[PDB]
């Protein structure tokens, strides 16, 4: 058991409602289990401890059942995982129950049971959820009943606590407290007195986020999107915007399970046409997003696979149709590839920090995440075809493409801190939507923390009538 770890304990250890706020991976459910075995040990009357542990995705809930399960039946504690696959006894025989809160908020509503002092202590895995009509509320709204009117002590452990709508600091303050008022908090446990060891164990990665440039002119662009318009304009005729996108894919899955659905020989063939049709409208959205990000020489020679598998296979009166209708157009693209001028600058700086990350260490094993399999194809072709990186054999071998020793996101539109969990990260970009994101984290983040130094710095009295205060409004509000 760490020091931080032990750090993080001592106020719900100390009998007090604590709130345990550290990052993800360091080890809040095993300082839930060091709470939880202290718990028993120091367990006064010829009362009965018992022990809830709440998560809220039933994934976790099963990897918590069985961490629970493998370490506390070995010590003589019946433990039982109730889930949506009788409460009244489950609870009256084991010692530590883990369960999803719909279950436990369901046995209340149903009347099932009706009391929370058959428990002595509830840990809720995820606490900032306690919020609105999320099941935790409710049972927090129950047990904020049967406070003031006749109680378990409460942990509760996150990642964030978060900032809400915060405006400022002190806004913010407003925030945790509010939400310390829903858990009845009585302290916020943080790592205080081993940043360092704390860091240490987790080597949080530094994320480089380098906007680039992307190209001014790409009628590519503008003559696919507007073959895209025909086709759709034809499609439409036979069936009763913005090309290019994720949402525009997800469109054509949705679209394509609602023809493979549906006069069983006329039935049928609407289908194939509108198969068909859909097909090529993806091709299309691909190339579209393989020239954004790829040189246009890899968007067109995508396409020109395509179709010669079209002019290859059964070859519709449709398909023909829509072949003869983009090598109406071919000559204007081919034109386009062989520009040379007209290259991808987003690629120069992808491959100008390929270029300089192998230059400060050589022996680097870099992973490129791309943003569709096609960019995979396409970018693993440009990386054999380059004079800067002519050194550098690609993989699907020091390097590795591969889709959603250094990880390079280029082009990654989400929350990157979640996608390093699937010490040297960077985010290429063009869209300054992304970067700044980056910004307002980080600066929400810095809030949070200061918010909660401020926090933590008052007095134990003054904490107190603060959540005091803030729960009876509540309750003011809820007659």
């Amino acid at each position: 058991a760490r020091s931080y770890q032990i750090e993080l304990a001592q106020p719900a250890i100390n009998g007090k409602n604590a709130l345990i706020c550290a990052p993800t991976g360091s080890g809040k459910t095993f300082v839930s289990i060091l709470i939880c075995e202290h718990h028993f040990q120091n367990m006064p009357a010829g009362r009965k401890a018992k022990v809830v542990f709440l998560a809220t995705k039933v994934p976790v809930y099963e990897q918590q059942k069985n961490v629970f399960k493998h370490h506390f039946e070995r010590q003589g504690y019946s433990v039982q995982g109730i889930s949506g696959e009788s409460v009244e006894k489950v609870i009256e025989d084991s010692d530590i129950i883990v369960v999803t809160p719909q279950i436990l908020v369901n046995s209340f509503e149903d009347g099932t049971l009706t009391s929370l002092s058959i428990f002595t202590l509830m840990i809720f895995d995820e606490c900032h959820n306690t919020t609105g009509n999320h099941p935790y509320n409710v049972l927090m709204t129950r047990y904020l009943e049967q406070k003031f009117n006749s109680l378990p002590q409460i942990l509760g452990l996150t990642a964030s606590v978060g900032v809400g709508n915060a405006k400022n600091i002190e806004e913010t303050i407003e925030h945790i407290c509010s939400l310390c008022s829903y858990l009845d908090i009585q302290a916020i446990s943080t790592v205080r007195e081993n940043i360092q060891e704390l860091q240490r164990f987790m080597n949080k990665p530094e994320i480089d986020v380098r906007l680039v440039k992307r190209r001014i002119h790409n009628p590519f662009a503008a003559i696919i999107s507007n073959l895209m318009s025909e086709t759709e304009a034809l499609m439409r005729t036979i069936y009763s915007k913005d090309f290019g996108t994720q949402n525009y894919e997800h469109w054509i899955v949705v679209t394509q399970r609602k023809c493979r659905l549906l006069d069983k020989e006329e039935e049928s063939r609407i289908c194939r046409a509108l198969f068909i049709c859909t097909e090529h409208l993806r091709k299309y959205n691909d190339a579209l997003i393989i020239s954004e990000d790829a040189r246009i020489i890899d968007a067109l020679s995508y396409l020109t696979e395509f179709f010669t598998n079209v002019k290859n296979g059964p070859y519709t009166e449709l398909e023909q149709h829509l072949t003869a209708k983009f090598q109406e157009k071919e000559p204007e693209l081919i034109a386009l590839s062989k520009d040379e001028t007209n290259e991808n600058p987003k690629l120069e700086e992808l491959v100008c920090i390929l270029d300089d990350a192998y230059r400060y260490n050589p022996q680097t094993r870099t992973l490129l995440f791309a943003k569709t399999r096609a960019l995979v194809s396409a970018l693993k072709k440009c990386m054999e075809e380059n004079p800067i990186l002519n050194y550098i054999k690609p993989g699907v071998n020091r390097l590795l493409i591969a889709t959603s020793n250094l990880v390079v996101l280029y082009e990654y539109s989400g929350n990157v801190t979640k996608m390093i969990q699937v010490s040297k990260c960077i985010l290429v970009t063009s869209k300054t939507e992304v970067v700044e994101n980056e910004k307002c984290n980080r600066y929400k983040e810095e809030m949070m923390n200061k918010a909660v130094e401020k926090i933590q710095k008052w007095d134990e009295e003054t904490f107190a009538k603060k959540i005091h205060n803030l729960q009876m409004k509540e309750r003011v509000l809820r007659d």
